[PDB]
Protein backbone atom coordinates (compact mmCIF):
# COMPACT_ATOMS: atom_id res chain seq x y z
CA UNK A 1 0.00 0.00 0.00
CA UNK A 2 2.86 2.22 0.17
CA UNK A 3 5.17 4.30 -2.39
CA UNK A 4 6.70 2.21 -5.24
CA UNK A 5 6.15 -1.05 -3.67
CA UNK A 6 2.96 -2.77 -5.53
CA UNK A 7 4.68 -1.73 -8.55
CA UNK A 8 7.79 -4.26 -8.03
CA UNK A 9 7.61 -7.66 -9.50
CA UNK A 10 8.50 -10.43 -7.37
CA UNK A 11 11.41 -11.05 -9.17
CA UNK A 12 15.48 -10.51 -9.11
CA UNK A 13 15.71 -10.17 -12.80
CA UNK A 14 17.36 -6.95 -13.23
CA UNK A 15 15.55 -6.10 -17.23
CA UNK A 16 12.23 -6.95 -15.51
CA UNK A 17 12.65 -5.04 -12.37
CA UNK A 18 13.51 -1.73 -15.31
CA UNK A 19 10.81 -2.41 -16.96
CA UNK A 20 8.39 -2.96 -14.50
CA UNK A 21 9.93 0.29 -13.11
CA UNK A 22 8.89 2.12 -16.16
CA UNK A 23 5.19 1.58 -15.20
CA UNK A 24 6.06 2.62 -11.56
CA UNK A 25 3.29 5.69 -10.32
CA UNK A 26 4.36 4.75 -6.13
CA UNK A 27 5.37 9.18 -6.07
CA UNK A 28 3.87 12.08 -8.33
CA UNK A 29 7.33 12.42 -10.40
CA UNK A 30 6.58 10.03 -12.98
CA UNK A 31 4.50 12.52 -14.26
CA UNK A 32 6.62 15.39 -15.98
CA UNK A 33 9.44 12.66 -16.08
CA UNK A 34 10.42 11.76 -19.57
CA UNK A 35 10.76 7.86 -18.23
CA UNK A 36 12.19 6.00 -15.64
CA UNK A 37 15.79 5.72 -15.31
CA UNK A 38 16.71 2.42 -13.88
CA UNK A 39 19.89 1.40 -13.39
CA UNK A 40 22.70 -0.18 -15.22
CA UNK A 41 25.04 -2.91 -15.11
CA UNK A 42 24.43 -6.76 -14.41
CA UNK A 43 24.11 -8.88 -11.15
CA UNK A 44 27.70 -10.17 -11.30
CA UNK A 45 28.50 -6.40 -10.18
CA UNK A 46 30.77 -6.38 -6.71
CA UNK A 47 30.24 -2.50 -6.47
CA UNK A 48 27.11 -0.71 -6.42
CA UNK A 49 27.02 3.08 -7.08
CA UNK A 50 23.75 5.09 -5.90
CA UNK A 51 23.48 8.92 -7.01
CA UNK A 52 20.14 10.94 -6.36
CA UNK A 53 18.18 10.77 -9.24
CA UNK A 54 18.48 10.71 -13.26
CA UNK A 55 19.50 14.56 -14.59
CA UNK A 56 18.80 16.10 -17.92
CA UNK A 57 20.85 14.26 -19.72
CA UNK A 58 20.12 10.89 -18.44
CA UNK A 59 16.14 11.16 -18.22
CA UNK A 60 16.32 11.31 -21.75
CA UNK A 61 18.76 8.90 -22.51
CA UNK A 62 17.20 6.15 -20.01
CA UNK A 63 20.90 5.42 -18.75
CA UNK A 64 22.06 6.63 -15.46
CA UNK A 65 25.29 9.43 -15.25
CA UNK A 66 25.65 9.91 -18.84
CA UNK A 67 26.11 14.31 -18.63
CA UNK A 68 29.20 16.07 -17.29
CA UNK A 69 28.83 14.99 -13.71
CA UNK A 70 28.34 11.33 -15.15
CA UNK A 71 31.99 12.38 -17.57
CA UNK A 72 33.61 13.74 -14.44
CA UNK A 73 32.84 10.12 -12.32
CA UNK A 74 34.27 8.37 -15.48
CA UNK A 75 37.35 10.64 -14.95
CA UNK A 76 37.70 9.24 -11.37
CA UNK A 77 36.82 5.51 -11.59
CA UNK A 78 39.58 5.38 -14.24
CA UNK A 79 42.13 7.48 -11.97
CA UNK A 80 40.55 4.80 -8.85
CA UNK A 81 41.36 1.54 -11.57
CA UNK A 82 38.02 0.97 -11.66
CA UNK A 83 36.35 -0.46 -14.88
CA UNK A 84 32.55 1.10 -15.19
CA UNK A 85 31.41 -1.84 -16.86
CA UNK A 86 31.84 -3.71 -13.84
CA UNK A 87 29.84 -1.69 -11.69
CA UNK A 88 25.98 -1.58 -11.07
CA UNK A 89 25.32 2.21 -11.14
CA UNK A 90 21.78 3.57 -10.12
CA UNK A 91 20.32 6.38 -8.22
CA UNK A 92 17.89 6.77 -5.27
CA UNK A 93 15.05 7.85 -6.92
CA UNK A 94 14.09 7.09 -10.68
CA UNK A 95 12.33 9.81 -11.97
CA UNK A 96 13.66 13.17 -12.73
CA UNK A 97 12.36 16.27 -10.50
CA UNK A 98 12.93 19.21 -12.62
CA UNK A 99 11.87 22.81 -13.44
CA UNK A 100 13.11 25.42 -16.07
CA UNK A 101 14.53 28.74 -15.69
CA UNK A 102 13.65 31.45 -18.31
CA UNK A 103 16.80 31.93 -20.32
CA UNK A 104 18.30 28.65 -18.74
CA UNK A 105 20.13 25.95 -21.06
CA UNK A 106 19.12 23.15 -19.31
CA UNK A 107 16.15 21.40 -17.02
CA UNK A 108 17.20 22.26 -13.43
CA UNK A 109 17.41 19.23 -10.70
CA UNK A 110 15.41 19.41 -7.77
CA UNK A 111 15.87 17.45 -4.99
CA UNK A 112 13.41 14.61 -3.95
CA UNK A 113 11.73 15.34 -0.52
CA UNK A 114 12.77 12.79 1.88
CA UNK A 115 8.83 11.23 1.19
CA UNK A 116 9.68 10.63 -2.51
CA UNK A 117 13.28 8.68 -1.52
CA UNK A 118 11.24 6.13 1.10
CA UNK A 119 8.73 5.92 -1.82
CA UNK A 120 11.35 4.69 -4.71
CA UNK A 121 13.08 2.81 -1.97
CA UNK A 122 11.53 -0.16 -3.05
CA UNK A 123 13.43 -0.13 -6.10
CA UNK A 124 16.80 -0.03 -4.18
CA UNK A 125 16.25 -2.79 -2.60
CA UNK A 126 14.94 -4.62 -5.49
CA UNK A 127 18.43 -3.37 -6.75
CA UNK A 128 20.13 -4.21 -3.77
CA UNK A 129 18.89 -8.02 -3.42
CA UNK A 130 19.31 -8.58 -7.09
CA UNK A 131 23.43 -7.62 -7.16
CA UNK A 132 24.32 -8.74 -3.88
CA UNK A 133 27.24 -5.89 -4.16
CA UNK A 134 29.90 -6.48 -1.52
CA UNK A 135 29.95 -2.61 -1.27
CA UNK A 136 28.12 0.55 -2.11
CA UNK A 137 29.14 3.99 -2.75
CA UNK A 138 26.26 6.16 -1.73
CA UNK A 139 26.99 9.63 -4.09
CA UNK A 140 26.06 12.92 -2.26
CA UNK A 141 23.25 13.54 0.48
CA UNK A 142 20.18 12.17 -0.51
CA UNK A 143 21.98 8.74 -1.65
CA UNK A 144 24.17 8.77 1.60
CA UNK A 145 20.60 9.29 3.88
CA UNK A 146 18.48 6.83 1.69
CA UNK A 147 20.83 4.02 3.16
CA UNK A 148 22.43 5.60 6.48
CA UNK A 149 19.72 7.47 7.80
CA UNK A 150 18.26 11.18 7.67
CA UNK A 151 20.22 13.08 9.93
CA UNK A 152 23.85 11.35 8.38
CA UNK A 153 25.72 13.88 7.08
CA UNK A 154 28.27 12.93 4.07
CA UNK A 155 30.83 15.82 5.29
CA UNK A 156 31.33 14.09 8.48
CA UNK A 157 32.39 10.50 7.40
CA UNK A 158 34.78 10.48 4.21
CA UNK A 159 36.77 8.01 4.02
CA UNK A 160 34.92 5.83 6.25
CA UNK A 161 33.89 2.32 5.69
CA UNK A 162 30.16 2.03 7.14
CA UNK A 163 27.49 -1.03 7.96
CA UNK A 164 24.35 -0.71 8.85
CA UNK A 165 20.47 -2.90 4.67
CA UNK A 166 20.01 -5.88 2.88
CA UNK A 167 22.73 -8.54 2.75
CA UNK A 168 25.26 -5.86 4.90
CA UNK A 169 27.26 -4.57 2.26
CA UNK A 170 29.95 -2.20 2.76
CA UNK A 171 28.67 1.31 2.53
CA UNK A 172 31.21 3.89 1.67
CA UNK A 173 29.33 7.89 1.63
CA UNK A 174 31.67 10.53 -0.75
CA UNK A 175 30.65 13.79 -2.39
CA UNK A 176 28.71 13.22 -5.65
CA UNK A 177 30.39 14.69 -8.90
CA UNK A 178 27.87 17.48 -9.80
CA UNK A 179 29.68 19.16 -6.62
CA UNK A 180 32.86 18.57 -8.06
CA UNK A 181 32.13 20.41 -11.63
CA UNK A 182 32.61 24.32 -9.87
CA UNK A 183 34.50 25.99 -8.00
CA UNK A 184 37.96 27.21 -7.74
CA UNK A 185 40.49 25.36 -9.67
CA UNK A 186 42.60 23.91 -6.42
CA UNK A 187 39.26 23.11 -4.49
CA UNK A 188 38.01 21.05 -7.59
CA UNK A 189 41.56 19.53 -7.92
CA UNK A 190 41.34 18.48 -3.74
CA UNK A 191 37.30 17.24 -4.26
CA UNK A 192 38.17 14.93 -7.31
CA UNK A 193 41.29 13.24 -5.41
CA UNK A 194 39.01 12.89 -2.57
CA UNK A 195 36.66 11.48 -4.93
CA UNK A 196 39.65 8.81 -6.21
CA UNK A 197 40.31 7.56 -2.43
CA UNK A 198 36.55 7.17 -1.58
CA UNK A 199 36.16 5.30 -4.54
CA UNK A 200 39.74 3.22 -4.14
CA UNK A 201 38.31 2.64 -0.21
CA UNK A 202 35.27 0.94 -1.81
CA UNK A 203 37.31 -1.32 -4.14
CA UNK A 204 39.79 -2.39 -1.57
CA UNK A 205 36.70 -3.94 0.88
CA UNK A 206 37.23 -7.88 0.51
S1 LIG B 1 10.52 8.31 -8.49
FE1 LIG B 1 10.50 6.08 -7.94
S2 LIG B 1 8.59 5.79 -6.67
FE2 LIG B 1 8.39 7.80 -7.72
S3 LIG B 1 7.16 7.25 -9.61
FE3 LIG B 1 9.43 7.21 -10.14
S4 LIG B 1 10.08 5.02 -9.91
FE4 LIG B 1 8.09 5.30 -8.83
Amino acid sequence: MAGAQDFVPHTADLAELAAAAGECRGCGLYRDATQAVFGAGGRSARIMMIGEQPGDKEDLAGLPFVGPAGRLLDRALEAADIDRDALYVTNAVKHFKFTRAAGGKRRIHKTPSRTEVVACRPWLIAEMTSVEPDVVVLLGATAAKALLGNDFRVTQHRGEVLHVVPGDPALVATVHPSSLLRGPKEERESAFAGLVDDLRVAADVR
